[PDB]
DNA sequence: CGGCAGTACTG
DNA sequence: CAGTACT
DNA sequence: GCCG
């Protein structure tokens, strides 16, 4: 990153907008960073710095400020609620409107939170595990998670195909959690399986807390036995063979790449998420979708990005 | 002016 | 529904 | 915040 004293800056404003709900604007950061992180050479003229997608006046603004003065004085007027509300925030379950509401109530700390606070039960889960989950966990560690899901799958059903998608099948070296999709070829398999297979995860003890449990997404908290093993995050999602790719695709990301790919397709008057991509999606003025078309045949990802008019990313090329 | 991805889950 | 979460 |  050639223009890290830019954007180590710019990314303060980001986080302050993002705890604070003003997420379009934090999203209008969040891009122009990444834009500055992808430029080769340090950007040098306000010229230059519209040169960017994803830069416009306001920003390139910004980017003088900091080059001719090596500070931004917006960041001298940040709230000093934000620290506070981001504490509260990297509570699992807890946003932005229930950190600005505790804010409002007179708490402070965690203290605050948990002697006062009333939490919901997966709020009182995240409180918990709140160190846990803000630690990364080398990728080793996510292949044993994957392995022991695996195994009790296919303890049930040995066709079960069972992959951990997310930073961890991108190729990362650590990982935040762990992102499991479950198939089965023989698209009738994967039905009523979450069941027995959490039921057998929980007998072992590796199963420690559930966050939501859908009938197709499991969203909870696992632990490795032994000793000096953390609390580690952990998603499956169960789906039948039809959508692997894209289900594959999607749970694989990044998420700013899928929210990438998937505006693309709606400019070619198609939809693309998890389940399929559609082709003839009809939606109105505001970019809705009112009908919804044709599901398109996507037996692969690379079909995906061909049916897109893409070339082929590898996972590890999809880290944006 | 107004969209900025599309979906699942909780209560 | 609003809120939060997933990539 | 940016952009069509
Ligand atoms: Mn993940
Ligand atoms: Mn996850
Ligand atoms: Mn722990
Ligand atoms: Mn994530
Ligand atoms: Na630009
Ligand atoms: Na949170
Ligand atoms: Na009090």
């Amino acid at each position: 990153n050639h223009n890290l004293h830019i954007t180590e800056k710019l990314e303060v404003l980001a986080k302050a907008y993002s705890v604070q709900g003003d997420k379009w604007r934090a999203l209008g950061y969040a891009k122009a960073i990444n834009a500055l992180k992808s430029f080769h050479k340090p950007v040098t003229s306000y010229q230059e710095a519209c040169s960017i997608p994803g830069i416009g006046k306001r920003m390139a603004e910004k980017i003088i400020e900091i080059l001719e003065s090596g500070h931004l004085r917006k960041l001298d007027h940040i709230s000093e609620s934000v620290p506070v509300l981001e504490l509260f925030s990297n509570i699992w379950g807890a946003g932005t409107k229930t950190a600005q509401m505790w804010y409002q109530q007179g708490f402070r700390s965690l203290e605050d939170i948990r002697s006062q606070a009333s939490l919901t039960t997966q709020q009182a889960i995240g409180l918990k595990h709140y160190s846990d989950f803000l630690e990364r966990m080398p990728r080793e560690e996510a292949t044993e998670i994957e392995q022991t899901v695996q195994k009790a799958a296919q303890a049930f059903n040995s066709g079960l195909l069972c992959v951990a998608c997310g930073s961890y099948r991108r190729g990362k070296a650590t990982c935040g959690d762990v992102d499991v999709l479950i198939t089965h070829p023989d698209g009738r398999s994967h039905r009523g399986i979450f069941s027995r297979l959490l039921d057998s995860l929980r007998q072992e003890g590796f199963l420690t807390d559930d966050l939501v449990k859908g009938e197709t997404k499991y969203l909870g908290v696992c632990r490795l036995p032994g000793p000096g093993r953390r609390h580690r995050r952990l998603d499956i999602i169960v789906v039948p063979y039809s959508e692997f790719a894209c289900a594959l695709l999607y749970f694989t990301g990044s998420a700013h790449f899928n929210r990438s790919m998937r505006a693309l397709a709606k400019t070619k008057g198609m939809s693309l998420s998890e389940h399929a991509l559609s082709t003839a999606v009809v939606r109105n003025t505001h970019g809705a979708k009112v009908g919804p078309g044709r599901v398109l045949p996507t037996p692969t990802e690379k079909d995906v990005f061909r049916l897109l008019g893409l070339p082929y990313r590898e996972p590890a090329e999809r880290d944006w």
